[PDB]
């Protein structure tokens, strides 16, 4: 008759660790709570010697992970820029977000017609679009900013997260082969294994799953869409939104299955309160 | 007897530039419009080259100053935190913004409880009330992201606009004397000269107001505030919260009607569309 972590142990454990404390299985409750408070102690002093830590030698891993990025771009002519947080209902409807989008359910809204951005697509295409004007070439850019999202079960991003996208349009070349490049570059900066699967698309020209660790981080997308709301822009592009503090997370190889975005209670990933 | 630039002209001129056309004067509107269609067309020239170097040579003028900040603050010890941009309606409260308040009007609300933050004092405020428990000397933390306005014709400010704000709880010596200090590095780093006044208050034990050029940038704030509608904490702390767009804007000297922040039509100071 084996027993679990009790649900309140399983929350006080993921909120100070990341490993998977949902299937640990132990003789009878005695057993159980023997070896919570065990756990508890370790991940308890592991996250204020870590904290001590940071006081003492100030640093930021999410700016020191942004900052490797933008190394990784600029080196391969990416230009960096600042797009506001709110985005129109009509630019997500031509970015495929319309009220039969799952994600259309989850967007946060101003007004009628202001929107705080699920993502950095609409506004990366419109900067794009406009640099077209003063190049023949390819256009690459990258954002790194926060997005929001309402919260679900389904989802392990907070209600505001910070992403970076990435995306270039007309590239000498196949956009996908491009987009793999750029990603790879991305996962070097993290320090990280992954895979990725070329996926066919009734809404894409395609996409490009990315995982780590078995699990999905990010969807990759090449060329303009082909829904009836059509984009602006006809040119090929690709672009891919990765969630930064979901890839700090995941750096460590574990998932504890909390969820990551900006935080009040945590700090470098050591729990404050 | 003298002429001047229509108002038509210099708005035509200052979305190209940033000087003061309000000083031009003319012998007659020939010579005035002859002038304009000069200078409108050099700044439109110099605009598309800035533009074109940019593709050339990727950069971003903001993210730059952003790092030459933290190089300064971590230096001081400074801890760099990533706080969440919702903030509650009684954390306006405790941090003074009340119905009283002339911020109040300004600030962007999502719900009945949560609302676009204003500033970052409210969760710096509580990270570092959270890191007392962990450390007994000083607390310095610091934070660069966006903060959120109501337009109004009073404010300079775009309705979002990178803000950074610097705070210091417990410190060893005068909270405003160690205020002005951190205050010396951020105008080192921005690279400009600047003027600052200590001003007594009725709701903080005191305010700084710190002006570029003549014009007022910040206001800086020492001690738990003597307002206390609420309650706050007893600890003395200093903080102050600097628009990032407005000090490059001010950098040169010259100060255009344009409001600084977020902006699709602009990349590193240059017009996009």
């Amino acid at each position: 008759m084996v027993v679990k972590f009790t649900d309140s142990q399983i929350q006080h454990l993921m909120e100070y660790g990341d490993n998977d404390w949902s299937e640990a299985e132990f003789e009878d409750a005695a057993a159980r709570d023997k070896e919570f408070s065990s756990q508890f102690s370790k991940l308890k002093s592991a996250n204020d010697k870590g904290l001590k830590d940071v006081i003492a030698n100030p640093r930021n891993d999410l700016t020191d992970l942004e900052n490797k990025i933008r190394e990784k771009l600029a080196a391969r002519g990416f230009i960096e820029v600042h797009t506001p947080i709110f985005v129109s209902k009509s630019a997500l409807a031509k970015m495929t977000i319309t009220e039969d989008h799952p994600l259309f359910k989850q967007v946060f809204w101003i007004d009628d017609k202001r929107a705080l951005r699920p993502m950095h697509a609409m506004n990366a295409l419109k900067v794009m679009r406009e640099l077209r004007d003063h190049t023949k070439g390819p256009v690459k850019i990258f954002e790194i900013g926060s997005c929001f999202r309402k919260e679900s079960k389904s989802s392990t991003h907070l209600e505001e997260f910070t992403m970076l996208n990435l995306a270039e349009m007309g590239p000498d070349g196949d956009p996908m082969e491009h987009l793999k490049m750029y990603i790879g570059d991305i996962m070097d900066a993290v320090g990280v294994e992954y895979t990725t699967s070329r996926e066919e698309s009734d809404v894409w020209v395609e996409t490009l799953d990315v995982e780590i660790n078995g699990t999905e981080v990010a969807s990759g997308s090449v060329g303009p869409h082909k829904l009836d709301p059509a984009h602006d822009v006809h040119e090929p592009w690709a672009g891919i939104g990765f969630g930064l503090e979901r890839l700090l997370m995941l750096k460590n190889g574990k998932s504890n299955a909390r969820k990551t975005g900006k935080s009040i209670t945590y700090l470098n990933g050591y729990k404050l309160d």
